[PDB]
This record gives structure tokens, C-alpha cells and sequence, in this order.
């Protein structure tokens, strides 16, 4: 279909930028919804690697124009940052990215509010980004918060923020007990920023809109992922966004009737980065082995991932909230070597009962416990594979068991960080 | 098709609960996926009224099971207070309403916030229907607000609650210099109805997701309106939540791609409740008439609501954000006996140009113009009219014009508060 929707069926972190790089090849615009600078997707091309956080993953492309939604928190200094850095390696962001003016705009005081409130909640911090997201979300829906429109008049915008920042400061002072960030300072770099920033808005609702009615091919690049969800997640331990296929109409202003296709993101085993449950951690030497071999660390904080297996019972929570229509099977070579592999197909709730479903708030998922299903390993190569015939039995049988287990197909396979080390079986654009 | 959504076109009020209730004869589930207790919903049957405000508009149906989504921001006591009414007047709500462990809770702390703020904005207040709506959602976000799955253990409960409502007290004291709400009151108040409201607790998305599976017809019921949405709206002259239908797997966990048929409810003039933009405002002896001839005052506040003339420019945004199949004209009766009747088909912005879209933020608004079409009244009585031919062809007209000027169909006419004063050209359900 013309709108494929690309999205972390998972916990985040299962290999999405790669796959927005190598899909929009036919595109023609590129739409982040959600989230802001506390992703992290990774692009790699000939070797060459490139890590984008704020700036959506169309952006090698000279044919794609890249779209940062209204449902995306902006920060202007995180914005700059990468533009340059992109721009140096003869991108010409300017030239390729859109964003909206009903972006909610992440400033210094929201990074300072973000870690004020993670050092108060102790040990039961959520292990935030410590980007200011969750602040921005905040000051966004209290509806005090300062959106990239309002700096289209330097005059009020001044006042506003000084309002603002004096609300958040009495805070931070007061009853935080913390360093008060300085208005100026705020003013002064964002008024560094503003004509450029300025320059790249446009109306993406009606953008979106009269693309659809062209047909225009669009993809809609998700961060964090399914169970990170504000609403569906694991609460507390989740991103302040939807991340959830919801979130696409919401952070776009496209019509939901207009999604056609869903591609969930699954990464072949899972990682999770912060606090939060997750019944199929592994504390042993193969979770050590799926961190090295997987090279898990967050791309945005460097933070060592939590890996563990695949969790059916998780990826069916998000086959169902996203209405997925197929799947992205990624880091399946990580795999490689192992004597045997585990899926999770149900959890042991605490009173006994096997279940099948999933809790939804964090404290409901506390004495869980993962039940498997054992397949053989395989010692065989996948990396780089381009082809189904290259994996071994025990490879194709572990995708085979995933599709039954969750009733959506296996469309496209990633066998390495590089945009070619993939086969397409179904193209999400043809479907 | 099975899944339809009802929603509001213009900014709430528009006549969603009428629609629910009429709809809902051949339902299975009537969902609400975002909002309070700050909609007013009236429905009338036979000649009596009932005012919902947070429980569906398909609870005098028997038949259907209603939903409060996740979406939506749970007030205990507001629940409580419209059960008991209901109850005695012979609808049995324990037994025909379900409810989202997800949903955040609403606590009379959320209140004294929410009128602390209003009250801090001075003459720049929203306008709010202090119902604790705006605080509620900012909690969610946060990640430190109370859900509905928190009551399931009534220890740590008091413990978080006690977390919270430090925190909130410390800014209310200090900061507003406010009146501090008491803890023991929230948790006594809270306590007493725990078992109640845990008892209707359901797994909505799985819920849902078997409904859609089986084909079972489905209503989403929408509270407020598109331009009042927290991304889309008029910030900051807005609500806390997307009203529009993104709201809906947001809000409900149905995939997006799940929405068969999106009806919007458009009243035949405009109003405005609480501050913001509003082009089409009329001051005049017409705005008056409008009024007194509608009943304009909130069904929650009793505030006298703002009237002007259809606004088919703010009607676009809203047909485009939606991904509106068809319309609903609501209140057309009110017209009757105008000399003429007036139709916004363009906006004359401040420089100059003429424009067919709509500005963003309420500043975007400012100096902006409403350019007409103006069309002949009626004086015929189209009050109960439940066919066409009883139509004048001045009201026909007006409604074909509404048509070609936003290119979505009239489906549906109300002619009255009553579930029978109305005629279907199309049921959503069908089509
Ligand atoms: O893009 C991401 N990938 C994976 N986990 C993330 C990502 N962004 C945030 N998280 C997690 O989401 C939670 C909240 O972080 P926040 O988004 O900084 O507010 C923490 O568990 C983060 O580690
Ligand atoms: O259900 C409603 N109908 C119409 N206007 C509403 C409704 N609920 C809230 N508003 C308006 O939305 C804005 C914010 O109010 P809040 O929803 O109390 O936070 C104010 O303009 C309210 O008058
Ligand atoms: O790619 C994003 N990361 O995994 C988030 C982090 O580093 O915390
Ligand atoms: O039906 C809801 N109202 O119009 C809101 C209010 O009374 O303010
Ligand atoms: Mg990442
Ligand atoms: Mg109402």
C-alpha cells in the first residue's frame, strides 16, 4: 500500500532506521510521529554508519523528503547538532527536511526537570534518556509548553518563555533543591536557531493529505517501541509517547483510515534499555553472548541493553494494538552459533495460571514467569545473508514457528547493519 | 462497516451522544477512547433527558456493553455520582460497563491544580471546565499519575498516592498559595468505591481485538472536538487529548487499521465553549438567536456557548484529520425561519491573501477573516422532519452546499433531541 507504517513491536531498539533506509528507496516522504532526540537508529551503506536520533531516516535520500510530525517533542539544539554533523557529510538537511509547527519544543529546563525527577524517584527511576521528553509531553499537554509556531514572533515567544521557565525554575529552585537554568541562555540559543528552524515548517497534515490523494508512496518511521507505550506499556517504565500505531494519525495528522500497511520491527531475541519487567531477561552467559554478538548498547546513551529471548506472548500484545500486517525479522545472525534457541510462548502468572496474554502496568507483571518452546541453533553463517535458501532448516524453522505462534508473516529478513544485507519476501509498498 | 467512529467535526457540542445512543441499536460495544467528565453528552428518548458526561452514550441499551477506553481520564467520584443516578432510575451500569485498568486517574488534587492554573492565566485562561482534565493527562504523561490498575493493591496504593499528592501539595501551598488537599479525604473517598470500579476492570484491547475478529458491530464514542485537540487544535485554546480519530486505537488499543467508517457530527451553525479562536463568531441579533434557538449553554458547566455560522474552511481541517466517510447535520431545526443563512467558504488572512485552510495555533488565528457565501433561509419547520421531502428545497440546498464544498456526504439528519427525530440516508454499519 501507498502508507507503511514502520514501528518497534518490541521495546525499542529493534533495528527500524536500517529498515526506513532501505524501504524509501520509492518513497517520497519520510514522517517521524513520535518520540524526539532519546531514539537512536542506525543507517549503515557501504560501511559507511550513520546514527540519526531527531532527524527521520529518509534523510540519505535525495528523492525522500524527510518530515519530523507535530507528535515529535523538538528539540532545536539536538536539531542543529545533527544537521551539521549531516551537512559536513555533504547532506544537505536544509534542503530535505519539513517539520511542524505543532512540534512541542524540548529546551534546556526540560533536560534539567528530567533529571530532577529521576534523581527524586531514586532506585525506582525509570531510566530515562535524561533528553527532557518526558517533560516536554508534559508542558505539551498541561498546554503551557512552547511549540516550534511560537517562535514566529521573537517579541512574545521572549515573554512566554520567560513565564515558563520562571514556573519550571521555582520548581527546580525550590522544591527540587537544584541549579536554576538560566533564561537568557535558553533565549539566546534559541534565537540563534529560530530563522533556520523557522524555514523547514510546513502544514504536514494538508502536506500529508494531498499526498495521499496523489498516491504518493509515504513511510512513517516509528521510534522506541510497542511496549514502551505511554497508554499500552509497561507503566511506569515506558517512553511519554504513543509509540503504538495510534500515534501515526495522532503525530502526523494523516486520517487513520489511511494506514495501509503496519510493519512490526522484530528483533530475532529482546533488549530492553531503563527499568521495567521483562520476563524473558537473561542473566546468564548466552545473555552476555546476545549483548557482545549483538553489539547491544543504546545508540543515543551507550547504556548496555538487557537482552533475553524472543517473548511471543509481548509480540502478540503489539501484533494486536498495532494491526500489524507483517513483520520485519531483525539481527536473526546474532543467533548464529547457538546449540539451541528459545521462544516464549506463554507466561506462568503467580496464582498459577497460564496465560497467553499479557499484564499491562508494571507492577502487574511481577512474579510472571516465561514458559518456552526449545527449537535447535544452528551453527551455519547468516550474516549478510540475501537469500532464504542461504539459512539453514533450523534458521528457516525458527521463522516458520514465529509466523504460527503469531499469525502475522515474516515479510523481510536483516542479516547485518548494512542496507543490502536483506531479502524481501513481500515489499510493504507492493502488499 | 463494523468498527464506526463518531466523533466531533467543529469544536465539541455538536450532538455526539444523540448519535451514539441512535447508532448503537445494533451494536455490541460503545467505546469512549479519550476525555473525562468534561463532555456533556444529552440523550432523549420519549421526551426524557439523560446527561452523560463520563459513562458511554449506549447505556440505556441493554444490548451493548459499554467502554471507557484507555484512553480516558477516570474520575472516581464523577463515576460514582452518575452510576448511582443512573441506577435509580433503572439502568443497572455495574452491569453494562466495562473500564480500562489503564485509564488514569482523576483526583480532586487534579482539580485545585486545574483551577490554580486558571486562575494563575488570568485573563488568558482556557477556560477549562475545572474538571481536573488538563492535570490528569499531565500526570499520565509524566509517568507518575495514578491508573485505575493501581487500586488492585489498596497498600501500595496509599503509599503512591501519598508520593503524589506531596508533590502536587508542595506546588499548590507554595507556588499557588492555594488550599492543599487533605490525603486521608482522596483516600477515603477513593477506598469506598475500589471494589466497584475494580470490578468492571476488562482488557479493552484484547477485548476489542476479539470483537473485530468475530465481526461484532462496534461504536467509538468521541468526547469534545477536532479543533480542540491537544496537537491539532487551537493551542493552547484547547483539550488535553486528541479528539480527533487517532484518538481512537490511541485510546481504545483497536489497531488503526481497524476503523471502517468515521462519522463526524457537524451542527448546522458553530460553537465555542471557554476561550479561543473562532472566525465565524457572531455578536449580533443572529448570535443571539442562535442561542436561545439551540439551547446553547454546556452541558456540563451551564456556560452560555459562543454561536456563529458553519465554518466549511474549519470543517476541511476536520474532514482531513479524521478521514471522514460521512457526515452528521445536527440542529439544522435551529434554522429555521432566518431570513438567510451563511457559509464560510474561505479565510481572508491579515496580508491579505485569501486562504481555504485553516491556521494552526490560536495566535495563527488572530486577525483572520471569515469570507461568506450566503444562501436563502427557510421559514418551513424542519423540527422532527424525519424524511427529506419534508425538507424546504432552501434547507436541501444548504445541505448539498456543505456537500460539494467539503466533498464528504451528509449521511445522517438530526431534527430534534429526540432518538427518532432524525433520518439515516446511510447507517455507517452498512456502509
Ligand atoms: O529510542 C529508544 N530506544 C529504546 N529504549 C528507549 C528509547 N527511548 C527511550 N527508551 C526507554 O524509554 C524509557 C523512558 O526514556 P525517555 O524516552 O527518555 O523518557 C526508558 O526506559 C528509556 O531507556
Ligand atoms: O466536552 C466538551 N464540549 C465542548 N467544549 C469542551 C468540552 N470539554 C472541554 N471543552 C473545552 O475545552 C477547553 C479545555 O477544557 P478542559 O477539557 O476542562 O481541559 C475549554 O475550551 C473547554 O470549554
Ligand atoms: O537507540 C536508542 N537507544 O537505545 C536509547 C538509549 O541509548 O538509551
Ligand atoms: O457538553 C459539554 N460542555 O459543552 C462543556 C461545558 O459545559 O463547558
Ligand atoms: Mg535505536
Ligand atoms: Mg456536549
Amino acid at each position: 500500500g501507498n502508507n507503511v507504517v514502520v514501528l518497534g513491536t518490541q521495546w525499542g531498539d529493534e533495528g527500524k532506521g536500517k529498515i526506513v533506509d532501505l524501504l524509501t528507496e520509492r518513497a517520497k516522504y519520510v514522517v517521524r510521529y513520535q518520540g524526539g532526540h532519546n531514539a537512536g537508529h542506525t543507517l549503515v551503506i557501504n560501511g559507511e554508519k550513520t546514527v540519526l536520533h531527531l532527524i527521520p531516516s529518509g534523510i540519505l535520500r535525495e528523492n525522500v523528503t524527510s518530515i519530523i510530525g507535530n507528535g515529535v517533542v523538538l528539540s532545536p539544539a539536538a536539531l542543529m547538532k545533527e544537521m551539521k554533523e549531516l551537512e559536513d557529510r555533504g547532506i544537505p538537511v536544509r534542503e530535505r527536511l519539513l517539520l511542524s509547527e505543532a512540534c512541542p519544543l524540548i529546551l534546556d529546563y526540560h533536560v534539567a526537570l528530567d533529571n530532577a525527577r529521576e534523581k527524586a524517584r531514586g532506585a525506582k527511576a525509570i531510566g530515562t534518556t535524561g533528553r527532557g521528553i518526558g517533560p516536554a509531553y508534559e508542558d505539551k499537554v498541561a498546554r503551557r509548553g512552547l511549540r516550534v509556531g511560537d517562535l514566529f514572533d521573537k517579541e512574545t515567544f521572549a515573554e512566554k518563555l520567560k513565564e515558563v521557565m520562571e514556573y519550571h525554575n521555582f520548581q527546580l529552585v525550590n522544591y527540587y533543591k537544584a541549579e536554576a537554568v538560566d533564561y537568557q541562555k535558553v533565549l539566546d540559543d534559541t534565537m540563534a536557531v529560530a530563522d533556520i528552524l523557522t524555514s523547514m515548517v510546513v502544514d504536514v497534515s494538508d502536506l500529508l493529505d494531498q499526498a495521499r490523494q496523489r498516491g504518493d508512496f509515504v513511510m512513517f518511521e516509528g521510534a522506541q517501541g510497542t511496549l514502551l507505550d505511554i497508554d499500552h506499556g509497561t507503566y511506569p517504565y515506558v517512553t511519554s509517547s504513543n509509540t503504538t500505531a495510534g500515534g501515526v494519525a495522532t503525530g502526523s495528522g494523516l486520517g487513520p483510515r489511511y494506514v495501509d500497511y503496519v510493519l512490526g520491527i522484530l528483533k530475532a531475541y529482546s533488549t530492553r534499555v531503563g527499568a521495567g519487567p521483562f520476563p524473558t531477561e537473561l542473566f546468564d552467559e548466552t545473555g552476555e553472548f546476545l549483548c557482545k554478538q549483538g553489539n547491544e548498547f543504546g545508540a543515543t546513551t551507550g547504556r548496555r541493553r538487557r537482552t533475553g529471548w524472543l517473548d511471543t506472548v509481548a509480540v502478540r500484545r503489539a501484533v494486536q494494538l498495532n494491526s500489524l500486517s507483517g513483520f520485519c525479522l531483525t539481527k536473526l545472525d546474532v543467533l548464529d552459533g547457538l546449540k539451541e534457541v528459545k521462544l516464549c510462548v506463554a507466561y506462568r502468572m503467580p496464582d498459577g495460571r497460564e496465560v497467553t496474554t499479557t499484564p499491562l502496568a508494571a507492577d502487574d507483571w511481577k512474579g510472571v514467569e516465561p514458559i518456552y518452546e526449545t527449537m535447535p541453533g544452528w551453527s551455519e553463517s547468516t550474516f549478510g545473508v540475501k537469500d532464504r535458501s542461504g539459512l539453514p532448516q533450523a534458521a528457516l524453522n525458527y521463522i516458520k514457528r514465529i509466523e504460527e505462534l503469531t499469525g502475522v508473516p515474516i515479510d523481510i529478513i536483516s542479516t547485518g547493519p548494512d542496507r543490502t544485507e536483506t531479502m524481501i519476501l513481500r515489499d510493504p509498498f507492493d502488499a
